[PDB]
């Protein structure tokens, strides 16, 4: 019966793979200002983090292109200009990265002093 | 040693999966305004996110029900009106939904133009 | 016929636990307040939820110190004293953490009235 018990091993092992990536999908984070509002939505997919930017009129693509596998987001405002923190964590380190007017740049972040 | 080796191999099995499943939890975002404040939490659980309101007194259950394995949010005032976006992910597909005062509706995001 | 696809089987076996754990990272979330600003960041490793702060200077570790496999986050201004809520979530337990100028608390939320 050992063999059989490969024919049902095998079939548990089929679906517990196609359970878990079928429940696999991307991780976003949103941030926005003002009263427009402007809105910037960070997609982590496939290990690749983008970003899309909505200022009023309709959607388009923005500078933002790290790598990560998850990702959050934080802004403030100084006065009328836009400050941006992204954090992109790829297995156990994560990466700042600092929009302020003048494209993006990585930040002073660290995980443990 | 083939028949020893599978028994090794199921007992391998059984651990992959169930590290997989027990490490799995809930996703959540939030969102608050106001000097109250008022507090918006989104849970994506199997496949569905609800929501918890809380405006002061204490928690209850929102509007917002829609599907998807992820989810972010932000929002943003109008004088006193609050204005909400939820980013709702299920596999490559990340749907936008917008509280405006009215009910929530479907909104123009797309993920690629 | 059946060892050789047991030779096979294993190795789809090697592959499918592999690519799980290869793929996976920390999450974390972020938020942020006044014009210096103030950062806090929080990062759900491996059970654990630990804080890194910025007040202008450099990056320090935190108080906040709970367990959880997912976090979220949000905060506000009273005048200048800063409240901050924390959603940490295991398996399908979501606990708040309050903080309201004097320690973290647990707070009142629930998932379901
Ligand atoms: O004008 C669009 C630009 O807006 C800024 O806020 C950033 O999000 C940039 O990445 C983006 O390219
Ligand atoms: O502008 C650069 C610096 O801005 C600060 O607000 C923090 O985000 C730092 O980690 C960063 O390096
Ligand atoms: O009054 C509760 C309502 O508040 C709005 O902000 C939205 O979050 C709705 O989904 C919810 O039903
Ligand atoms: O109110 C509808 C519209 O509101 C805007 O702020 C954006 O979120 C759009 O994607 C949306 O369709
Ligand atoms: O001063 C640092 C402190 O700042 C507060 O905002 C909280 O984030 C605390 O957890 C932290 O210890
Ligand atoms: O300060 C304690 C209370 O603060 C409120 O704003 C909510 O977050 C409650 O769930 C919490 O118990």
């Amino acid at each position: 019966s050992e063999i059989a018990a490969l024919k049902q091993e095998i079939a548990a092992l089929k679906k517990e793979i196609a359970a878990l990536k079928a429940g696999a999908s991307v991780q976003t984070a949103a941030t926005s200002w003002g009263t427009v509002p402007s809105i910037r939505v960070y997609t982590a997919n496939n290990g690749k983090i983008t970003e899309r930017c909505w200022d009023g009129k309709g959607w388009y693509t923005g500078a933002f292109n790290e790598p990560g596998d998850n990702v959050s987001v934080t802004s403030w405002l100084v006065g009328s200009a836009i400050h941006i923190r992204v954090y992109a964590s790829t297995g156990t380190t994560t990466t700042e990265w600092c929009w302020d007017g003048n494209g993006w740049t990585k930040g002073a972040y660290t995980a443990t002093n």
